[PDB]
């Protein structure tokens, strides 16, 4: 009855090549998607890379312009395609989507995946 992300534990990609990371849902009647982000944890806490709202798509950081794009043609499709795998890349990563609601409120779900990157 309420909406439910379906993105797997953890994504193996290859060093240098391309991998998504999935994350999806069914659309539900009367439910509105409002925003988009994903974000990764480097550090001691998460920070968003890419958001999708109102204006479209953002891209937070100079290293993934260019390398980072986010699904869209299906709805309910919102799986984050990264090209070049770097080491670097090696983290968890957070799919976090908010929607109005039949009753006019919002509500937000995440989850998140590893990312490990084989040579």
């Amino acid at each position: 009855g309420r909406p439910i992300l379906e993105v797997p534990e953890s994504v193996t990609g290859p060093w240098k090549g391309d991998v998504n990371l999935p994350c999806t849902y069914d659309p539900l009647q009367g439910y509105t998607q409002v925003l988009v982000k994903w974000l990764v944890q480097r550090g001691s806490d998460p920070v968003t890379i890419f958001l999708r709202d109102s204006s479209g798509d953002h891209i937070q950081q100079a290293k993934y312009q260019g390398r980072l794009h986010v699904s869209h043609k299906v709805p309910g499709d919102v799986s984050l395609q990264l090209s070049t795998l770097e080491m670097d890349d090696r983290s968890h990563y957070t799919c976090e989507v908010t929607w109005q609601t039949p009753d006019g409120n919002q509500v937000v779900r995440d989850k998140i995946t590893e990312l490990r990157v084989q040579k």
